């Protein structure tokens, strides 16, 4: 995401291809979400 | 992290020194972790 920027849509670009843009913030918050799930178990003890 | 970028390793560039890299994402997730700290003694009570 930091290497590119979002503009327009996919229709206005001639020759555009489909791929999966890697979000650098997605796994960091997902791994932190798994850390929260470990801390959520401490709410019962 | 926004003022630098990760490239290569520490064994290539000559004269490299050891230090810590402050990540702006760390305190935001730490403050939220400390915001959750008050919730442990809540549910258990």
């Amino acid at each position: 995401t930091d290497n590119t920027f979002v503009s327009g849509n996919c229709d206005v670009v001639i020759g555009i291809v489909n791929n999966t843009v890697y979000d650098p913030l997605q796994p960091e918050l997902d791994s932190f979400k798994e850390e929260l799930d470990k801390y959520f178990k401490n709410h019962t003890s």
